[PDB]
């Protein structure tokens, strides 16, 4: 069972701010269970992709995360970038708004008005955010193990044990991190993890931001990022090597990895 769309990958291709597709985007009418959307959608996969919900952290909004819309979307995904009900929703609720932002996306797939009307595999769904909302992907994988693949960003959650975790997990962490320190947040919940292929990427002297919009790495962190969601939600077996490797990178202060094969 694999889905495998657009050319043979290259660590040019996935290092690339765009991928193959074309992206056009939306605001969501009338969002159910979450606060606001934007929907980034591919124009010519040429077939049915899986979508992903992303969610920001504590007071933040979709600017934070939203450069992975167009990056994700351009290889081949259909991506909600979120904000919630309240900026200051704690974990929980991050994680009930961002499996709500995953129902909308399959209702405006079934929907004829909308621009990703077919255009979504609501068998394929995949979950990212940062910190709180990093944690919240981490609860939406423990709650929903169908899902295909999870990437938070520097998560933080009131509890680092993901233990029941099968979801395929990429965390992506920030050496100097002083919100959600790597050593008491990040790494804790990725050693929780016994039971699923699992990813650590540490950014050599990021602070809690080193993965949001803006950053200086979105080549090394949007590769995996592609790399990963395309090995897991699509089973897209030509991405082991790219999702599964250490990237060889000064800018990396720590990498990790288990039941992930070459």
């Amino acid at each position: 069972g694999s889905h495998m769309r657009g050319p043979n990958p290259t660590a040019a291709s996935l290092e690339a701010s765009a991928g193959p597709f074309t992206v056009r985007s939306f605001t969501v009418s009338r969002p159910s269970g979450y606060g606001a959307g934007t929907v980034y959608y591919p124009t010519n996969a040429g077939g049915t992709v899986g979508a992903i919900a992303i969610v920001p952290g504590y007071t933040a909004r979709q600017s934070s995360i939203k450069w992975w819309g167009p990056r994700l979307a351009s290889h081949g995904f259909v991506v909600i970038t979120i904000d919630t009900n309240s900026t200051l929703d704690q974990p929980e609720s991050r994680s009930s708004q961002q499996m709500a932002a995953l129902r909308q996306v399959a209702s405006l797939n079934g929907t004829s008005s909308s621009p990703i009307y077919g255009k979504v595999d609501t068998a394929r769904m995949g979950v990212m955010g940062w910190s709180m909302g990093g944690g919240g992907s981490l609860i939406s994988a423990a709650n929903n193990p169908s899902l295909k693949a999870a990437a938070p960003q520097a998560p933080w959650h009131s509890s680092t044990n993901f233990s029941s975790v099968t979801v395929p997990t990429l965390i992506f962490a920030c050496e100097n991190d002083s919100i959600a320190p790597v050593n008491s947040s990040a790494l804790p919940i990725y050693d929780s993890m016994s039971r699923n292929a699992k990813q650590f990427l540490e950014i050599n002297g990021g602070s809690h931001s080193c993965a949001n919009t803006g950053n200086s790495d979105q080549a090394l962190i949007g590769k995996k990022g592609v790399a990963w969601m395309k090995r897991f939600m699509d089973n897209d077996t030509r991405y082991s090597t790219f999702a599964c490797e250490n990237p060889n990178s000064t800018r990396v202060s720590d990498f990790r990895t288990a039941n992930c094969s070459l």
